[PDB]
């Protein structure tokens, strides 16, 4: 129940998910915490995306093997194993950026998003039109 404009590019190589908002890269820490950092030398910002179905992806830390996931209350966390909370609908936005909508909570438009201060947005606080939800996958 969402548009199907997909971004180009593939999932062959890992990427850094750069957030246009504050300029932070999405980060999945060893303890399961998820946030953003501007430090390009960080070892937990390298992410491998994989397509599960057309337009659906898993976003995994290449350093720890953890899956990006959004919980029942909209909080991003790092999961040790893949589950329905780890699937995201990857879509093009503003004819340029990549956005990631929680498949599980797609009806409520809960996006992956980073605030200018580097902390993740909670699902319910995200919405189309915010810069917090706009990402650019950059080469590692």
């Amino acid at each position: 129940h969402h548009h199907f404009n997909l971004p180009p590019g593939n999932y062959k190589k890992p990427k850094l998910l750069y957030c246009s908002n504050g300029g932070h890269f999405l980060r999945i820490l060893p303890d399961g915490t998820v946030d953003g950092t501007r430090d390009r030398s960080d070892q937990h910002i390298q992410l491998q995306l994989s397509a599960e179905s057309n337009g659906e992806v898993y976003i995994k830390s290449t350093e720890t093997g953890q899956y990006l996931a959004m919980d029942t209350d909209g909080l991003l966390y790092g999961s040790q194993t893949p589950n329905e909370e780890c699937l995201f609908l990857e879509r093009l936005e503003e004819n340029h950026y990549n956005t990631y909508i929680s498949k599980k909570h797609a009806e409520k438009n809960w996006f992956v998003g980073l605030k200018k201060n580097g902390s993740c947005k909670r699902g319910p606080r995200t919405h189309y039109g915010q810069k917090a939800i706009l990402f650019l996958p950059l080469p590692v």
